[PDB]
């Protein structure tokens, strides 16, 4: 992994464990798992490996970053978490948001993504424009996930599977509707829907469709559609990597 995780105090570790439980209950009750996953992903996805800037360091709560067009509708997520965060003053926002992402996947029935504490809250949000454009294709996905974040082609396909929960909103991105018939259930249905073609009532972004036509991405879509266990394994790996971009050296 190339990771050396920092030491945190026993009190910090206790807070992580307690916050994890409180997050399960809150996220399940509020039905906001997909929104919390999006919040964690948009926090982390700004990492640029060349300059070591952006990444999961608490900056998404900053008015300046929330205002990024890619982040439309995430102000809600930040507000929803503020009362719970206030119960855990010892935790960084950085850790709290990544923990919420991990919990979002868990409570919707997804894999248990390993979590290591210690991210510091950094003062400077990254510049706008690093998050992917839903209207573009495979070259663009590699620029963003590969050239900037430093994730693999496998990670790209697995992480796209995060769309197995949630929906787009015409008031946020402009796109509208869920990718799956069960948007609060984490499973491999995203890939199965991708393969079956356009079904009325279900969403496919151009960026999703790009996975089907790329020589490297397509076999991965096929694998995940055929084998949910393989999806969960590769997803857990990718999510952990994403949640740790720029953190614990690397
Ligand atoms: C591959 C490039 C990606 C593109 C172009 C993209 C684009 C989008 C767009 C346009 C929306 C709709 C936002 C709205 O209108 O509410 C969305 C929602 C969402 N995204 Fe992605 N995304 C990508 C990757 C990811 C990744 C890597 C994850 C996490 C692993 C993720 C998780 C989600 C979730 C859970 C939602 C639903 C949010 C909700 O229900 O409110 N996406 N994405
Ligand atoms: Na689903």
């Amino acid at each position: 992994s190339g990771k050396s995780y920092p030491t945190v105090s026993a009190d910090y570790q206790k807070a992580v464990e307690k916050a994890k439980k409180k997050l399960r209950g809150f996220i399940a009750e509020k039905r906001c798992a997909p929104l919390m996953l999006r919040l964690a992903w948009h926090s982390a996805g700004t990492f640029d490996k060349g300059t070591k800037t952006g990444g999961p360091f608490g900056t998404i709560k900053h008015p300046a970053e929330l205002a990024h067009s890619a982040n439309n509708g995430l102000d809600i997520a930040v507000r929803l978490l503020e009362p719970l965060k206030a119960e855990f003053p010892i935790l960084s926002y950085a850790d709290f948001y990544q923990l919420a992402g991990v919990v979002a996947v868990e409570v919707t029935g997804g894999p248990e993504v390993p979590f290591h504490p210690g991210r510091e809250d950094k003062p400077e949000p990254p510049p706008e424009g690093r998050l992917p454009d839903a209207t573009k294709g495979s070259d663009h996905l590699r620029d963003v996930f590969g050239k900037a974040m430093g994730l693999t082609d496998q990670d790209i396909v697995a992480l796209s599977g995060g769309h197995t929960i949630g929906a787009a909103h015409k008031e946020a991105s402009g796109f509208e509707g869920p990718w799956t018939s069960n948007p609060l259930i984490f499973d491999n249905s995203y890939f199965t829907e991708l393969l079956s073609g356009e079904k009325e009532g279900l969403l496919q972004l151009p960026s999703d469709k790009a996975l089907l036509s790329d020589p490297v991405f397509r076999p991965l879509v096929d694998k995940y559609a055929a084998d949910e266990d393989a999806f969960f394994a590769d997803y857990a790996e990718a999510h952990q990597k994403l949640s740790e971009l720029g953190f614990a050296d690397a």
